[PDB]
């Protein structure tokens, strides 16, 4: 589809089995999302962006469906205060900027 | 121009007569970049991403092109980690999320 900037980029994606709401964010390098109990081993890691860093949780090779494209990478959880697909997860759905 | 995410889209802007790199973020409500000299009048803001929340200097009706597209709008400069282009701009220039 096409989405205009008018308002949030926000849609529904499914990952470890539950739905939730995302901004597709240009501006993340690395997909991060609310803090959510999923299974299986993790790296701490710490990202930066405006205001400071915030403590998260490395899983690799996790797979989400966005708008029912699947993909299937690195996904960051934390105390962030939105969830956002990051690029590394909007190059496999196929997702550009136009204009 | 139709832009891939495998890298950041980072594009050349200018603003106040000045040449910069700044990043095309679709979630950034707003414009902020990073701290220099812009000729206008003012108001102090606060502004909070992924981190917490900093203290900008809003500048309105601000003319900035941005990959050779007109915008006149809100900027915001103050301590951020990089130069970001915000909805507020992107919308101006016709800027779509196309998957
Ligand atoms: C360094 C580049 C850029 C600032 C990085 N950010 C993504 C950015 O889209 C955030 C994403 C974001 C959205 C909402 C709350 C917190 C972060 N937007 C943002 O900070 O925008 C601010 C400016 O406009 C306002 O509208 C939104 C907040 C204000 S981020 O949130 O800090 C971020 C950093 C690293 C990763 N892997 C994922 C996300």
């Amino acid at each position: 589809p096409q989405i205009t900037l008018w308002k949030r980029p926000l849609v529904t994606i499914k990952i470890g089995g539950q739905l939730k709401e995302a901004l597709l964010d240009t501006g993340a390098d690395d997909t991060v999302l609310e803090e959510m109990n999923l299974p299986g081993r993790w790296k701490p890691k710490m990202i930066g962006g405006i205001g400071g860093f915030i403590k998260v949780r490395q899983y690799d090779q996790i797979l989400i469906e966005i708008c029912g494209h699947k993909a299937i990478g690195t996904v960051l959880v934390g105390p962030t205060p939105v969830n956002v697909i990051g690029r590394n997860l909007l190059t496999q759905i196929g997702c550009t900027l136009n204009f």
